[PDB]
């Protein structure tokens, strides 16, 4: 599956914002499609396309709004892989002390990932690559100082990404896990 | 956790092969510890150490022989993550057509991974980095041409690796999945 528009085609940005002022910053001058120059990504990877092979317009048509939300349509069941009988592939897993986990988001949320898993494995939409700082303000890395249990399981493919990394849903939010002496942030 | 031996220390290769003829090729001239110059790996990654922070000798003492096998001690239950109640975190998952998977090994085996998942996530021992060719003779990449089900789940940490990628145990071997029109290899 690939976009029929060529590399020399002017119609590649069909059905997008088509904002001349931003077109050097965001793909098609459309912030939802992410930046023209990708920052960090945590050879064969060429098999994967930022839009899963669709064209920008077709990408937005498949994944954005669709319901009335005015934002992305997220996968079912917090994005865990769903087995052939309709149940998430996930169970309570105890994180050993010294484990590195990270979160793309502020300490309010309850989701973590194995540290430095690749962006493409998290099945995040492309608007989240919109970053100028080396490392985003909300990106955090932690070590497990004190064992605790999470709902752990594979990440379903979504938003044209292959997914199939692993994610941890915590039972307290990250701020609380820091406060109670489970997660210790680290700096550079 | 880090190795007390320094970067200027001559004792770093304590308890290893200590083979002067190979020491430029393998760490400590010991093929089990992998190469001195790593080929492909599919910034923050610095958090991870090829030996999980142990010293070469201590690594071999923890992970190698231990039983009489004369080889690495592998994780229980084919290396799937094991939940707090002792059951693997894994279920039957149907691979959609167009999915890229790969295998580090010949078509005889029954294990696959999401294509281009990072080495450190597979929890493979370091002897498997012993490679001169750009891509090893047995490394294969495939696309799913026809849907089928696998036992899918997270990979447990092991051999000093963080693991926590995802692996697929197939029910027929890879050669059979090729023959019956499920997997299509691709070339470069
Ligand atoms: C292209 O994007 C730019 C940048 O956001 C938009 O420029 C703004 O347009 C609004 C219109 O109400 C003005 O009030 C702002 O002052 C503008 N800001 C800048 C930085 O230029 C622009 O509207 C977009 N183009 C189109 C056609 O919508
Ligand atoms: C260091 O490794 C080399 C390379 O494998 C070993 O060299 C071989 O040694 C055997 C000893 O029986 C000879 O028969 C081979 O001809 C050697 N091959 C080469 C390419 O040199 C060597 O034995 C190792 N060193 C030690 C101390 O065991
Ligand atoms: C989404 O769909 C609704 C209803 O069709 C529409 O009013 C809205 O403008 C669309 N776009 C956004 C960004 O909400
Ligand atoms: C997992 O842990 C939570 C919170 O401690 C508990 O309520 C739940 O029953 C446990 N079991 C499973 C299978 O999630
Ligand atoms: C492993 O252990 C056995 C029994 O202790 C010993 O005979 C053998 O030499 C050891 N090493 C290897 C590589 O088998
Ligand atoms: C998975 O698939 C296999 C082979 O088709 C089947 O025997 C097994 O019962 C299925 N269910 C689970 C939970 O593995």
């Amino acid at each position: 599956t690939t976009c029929p528009y060529s590399r020399r085609s002017p119609a590649y940005c069909a059905g997008t914002a088509q904002n001349r002022t931003l077109s050097a910053t965001y793909i098609c001058g459309d912030s939802r499609l992410g930046p023209v120059v990708l920052p960090q990504f945590f050879p064969i990877l060429d098999i994967y396309d930022r839009f899963g092979g669709l064209c920008p317009g077709a990408f937005l048509e498949k994944w954005f709004n669709q319901t009335g939300s005015g934002w992305w349509d997220y996968p079912p069941q917090n994005g865990f892989s769903v087995d052939d009988e309709g149940n998430i592939i996930a169970a309570n897993l105890t994180l050993q002390t010294g484990t590195f986990v990270d979160r793309f988001g502020s300490e309010y949320g309850s989701f973590l990932a194995p540290a430095a898993a690749p962006y493409l494995q998290r099945s995040l939409p492309p608007s989240n690559l919109n970053g100028d700082a080396k490392f985003p303000w909300n990106y955090h890395v932690y070590s497990v100082i004190k064992p605790f249990a999470v709902l752990a399981g594979p990440i379903a493919p979504w938003f044209g990404q292959p997914g199939q990394g692993v994610q941890y849903q915590t039972y307290e939010n990250v701020a609380t896990l820091i406060a109670d002496g489970y997660l210790k942030a680290l700096d550079e």
